[PDB]
């Protein structure tokens, strides 16, 4: 019991309000960022998820395929 720290994954501080999840995680609504661009997003936003990322419907289309998979198996 007893308040402290549960919640967020980045800064692992507790979130009263809406919390950015995606996929099994959960973020401040600024400490996820778009990796791409970089802009915040609502409180139930629908996105590509990719390894541990959050990329935008219309980023992720351009950041598709650039330069990015040292291995492909
Ligand atoms: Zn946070
Ligand atoms: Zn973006």
């Amino acid at each position: 019991g007893s308040s402290g720290s549960s919640g967020c994954d980045s800064c692992e501080k507790y979130i009263t309000g809406r919390v950015l999840e995606a996929g099994e995680k959960h973020y401040h609504p600024s400490c996820a960022l778009c990796v791409r661009c970089g802009q915040m997003f609502a409180e139930g936003e629908e996105m590509y998820l990719q390894g541990s990322s959050i990329w935008h419907p219309a980023c992720r289309q351009a950041a598709r395929t650039e330069d990015s998979g040292p291995s492909s198996g």
